[PDB]
């Protein structure tokens, strides 16, 4: 029993350029079935944002996903000029 998308959801905007949408997304990674994992940053703000969306591999998510371990989103990984 797949939950549809008829409430809210991870149908976000991971970032100002995000492209996940059920509109024309579906399920890459192995351990999900019709989700996008998402991810949580701990700088500062820590926020949720897909893994794809920032060219991250399903094993390193899977890997960050054992529990401890400082998991950092794509925009908070080397912040430096911009
Ligand atoms: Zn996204
Ligand atoms: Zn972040």
């Amino acid at each position: 029993g797949p939950l549809g998308s008829p409430e809210f959801g991870y149908w976000i905007t991971c970032c100002p350029t995000c492209d996940v949408d059920i509109n024309t997304w579906v399920p890459f990674y192995s351990t999900e079935l019709n989700k996008p994992a998402m991810i949580y940053c701990s700088h500062g703000d820590g926020h949720w944002v897909h893994a794809q969306c920032m060219d991250l591999e399903e094993r390193t998510l899977i890997h960050l996903s054992e529990g401890s371990n400082k998991y950092y989103c794509n925009e908070h990984v080397q912040i430096a000029r911009a």
